[PDB]
């Protein structure tokens, strides 16, 4: 059968998002050589991550209810924020370092290698440390990542279709609140924590904007490339 997004319980939402999670990818460099472009390695990894991101987005409840056109718009707006939140998530347990891959752990000083890269590393590190200080949970993380996908390009857009995106966002909010209530936080505590997490999302937006400026100054997937990737997914084996 098929669940409609708006009928999911909190536990079914959590379960669907956990099940949709992409794998952790490794960097493609020979462990026999030192002698590699940092830019090259990060570009190669991001590219492989994007393929998995397409498969993931298709599994975010509500996403496939939208038109192909609207799906591509959302991904085009959100793809860097999504790569960034995943990065800061897995870097939480590594104070002062970014875990790009289990075989690609980088500090501040290594970031200085590429020009304009150091401001962005620092902002990512601050996000990772804020998430560690808040003890961000995996269940919360998957909800935040889905919120990024559905909200990033909603205002830069068929009005009844917008209510649907807004109703799916309300469902994800409900799911976050339910996780926090089960964790034993009080009402005010539930609200304060929700606020804190949503406010971090504006910082993630900021980082993505700065990231995009930096990428465009030199790689960036266009509406057309994302459309092509979303469409090609239909030809993948089950
Ligand atoms: C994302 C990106 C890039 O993306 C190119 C897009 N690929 C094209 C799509 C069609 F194939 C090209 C070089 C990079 F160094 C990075 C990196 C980068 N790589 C990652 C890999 C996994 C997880 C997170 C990241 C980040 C965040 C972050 C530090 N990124 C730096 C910046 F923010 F993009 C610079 O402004």
């Amino acid at each position: 059968g098929s669940h409609m997004a708006l009928s999911l319980t909190a536990d079914q939402m959590v379960s669907a998002l956990l099940d949709a999670e992409p794998p952790i990818l490794y960097s493609e460099y020979d462990p026999t050589r030192p002698e590699a472009s940092m830019m090259g390695l990060l570009t190669n990894l991001a590219d492989r991550e994007l393929v998995h991101m397409i498969n993931w987005a298709k599994r975010v409840p509500g996403f496939v209810d939208l038109t192909l056109h609207d799906q591509v718009h959302l991904l085009e707006s959100a793809w860097l924020e999504i790569l960034m939140i995943g990065l800061v998530w897995r870097s939480m347990e590594h104070p002062g370092k970014l875990l790009f891959a289990p075989n690609l752990l980088l500090d501040r000083n290594q970031g200085k290698s590429v020009e304009g890269m150091v401001e962005i590393f620092d902002m990512l590190l601050a996000t990772s440390s804020r998430f560690r200080m808040m003890n961000l949970q995996g269940e919360e993380f998957v909800c935040l990542k889905s919120i990024i996908l559905l909200n990033s390009g909603v205002y830069t857009f068929s009005l009844e279709e917008k209510d649907h995106i807004h109703r799916v966002l309300d469902k994800i909010t409900d799911t976050l609140i339910h996780l926090m209530a089960k964790a034993g936080l009080t009402l005010q505590q539930q609200h304060q924590r929700l606020a804190q997490l949503l406010l971090i999302l504006s910082h993630i937006r900021h980082m993505s904007n700065k990231g995009m400026e930096h990428l465009y100054s030199m790689v960036v997937p266009s509406y057309d490339l994302l459309l092509e990737m979303l469409d090609a997914h239909r030809l993948h084996a089950p």
